[PDB]
């Protein structure tokens, strides 16, 4: 099952695309994760259609807030992909 | 209940953003992030109201002291969202 | 108790205003906080009187040394505050 | 065996690269590392061919993403390196 | 006692400074201490002459290798300011 | 024994310094290290010539990779600067 990611410059911009991307018709929140110098991503999962809507609804939300980074959807991601997700 | 944030560049600013909105209103503080680049969020709980008055006062508060780079009220966070605060 | 604070960039900075500040009164260092982009943070408790004279002949020394880029006193933070302290 | 990294800024960069190497070849995902100013390294291993058309495959996803910083392949590295690596 | 620092931007200029400062009548390495974002300060401990006279040799021969960012001597530290040393 | 450094920005160009140092010359990698801001110090020691040919090879490697930020050889290192070393 789908991986939207949305990355920003800014916590409160991250905890806005999270709150943004979890409606939806199933997709849950994963999490965040911090690589340090102000940049968060959060994650979530779910099926390919509510993932790319969630992840679009995030980045125009978290662009309300603050500065958003990358965002991107991985429709079948591999299994080993896991091992390097929060 | 809702949700209230106060970003700040210096950890000076985000302690004086928190100790204002305490005393502003009846908000619980959650407590604070770090993600680098000298960006500290600073998290609140309690009713719409409160929480709006709570990030007003901290966030004129801090802007006395440093820099305030977000301010924002969820009023009814997801429950995914839980997840991912202090 | 009072809680003063010097926020310098870099460390040379900060261990000036440090010594400074323990130097002028009775008061407790309790140590420093790193926030990413070089900034660090400097933290004392004591009676009010002393926390302000202290925090004043911190920044008035780390100035000396690099550039002071927060300095603030709270005379009695709320105890909500508290358990966010370092 | 042979060793890839591709390198990005940011970290949704960094797992693209990551799902499209492992996805495009007979590769072992070792995981990435941080360095600061947001850049991220993804390491894998493999068989020289394979770590080739991983680390181009890799390269060019993430760049549809965000920025790729560095790539490279290392057919074999000397015993002293392997001590070192991740 | 008295502490000589030296500020670096970059581990290399730190190692030679240090190399630099230590040659000296007695000053001894105390060791360095980073605070992320590229910054390295070595600090030195001995009498506050041969202490002057290391700092100035080691931020010299620091600028020659790299970029020196602070250059500062406490000729008599107190006593709380060891707890915030490496 | 003499000490060579290579500090580049970016991990990858750090592992072909060191890759490119131990096939130069007769040099032991005693290891890397991370400060922050990209920067990665790659350290190698042996006699001086060889520590000398290795640094050289070590930059001319990774700056077909990445920046090299320092390079620099101490021939004859203060016994104090062996307790900074990896």
């Amino acid at each position: 099952e789908a991986l939207g990611m949305v990355e920003t410059k800014g916590l409160t911009a991250a905890i806005e695309a999270a709150d943004a991307m979890v409606d939806s018709a199933n997709v849950m929140l994963v999490g965040y994760e911090k690589i340090g110098s102000g940049l968060v991503t959060v994650i979530v999962r779910g099926d390919v259609g509510a993932v790319k809507a969630a992840t679009d609804a995030g980045a125009a939300a978290a662009r309300n807030v603050g500065e958003v980074k990358a965002v991107h959807v991985i429709p079948r991601p591999h299994t080993d992909v896991e091992k390097i997700l929060p």
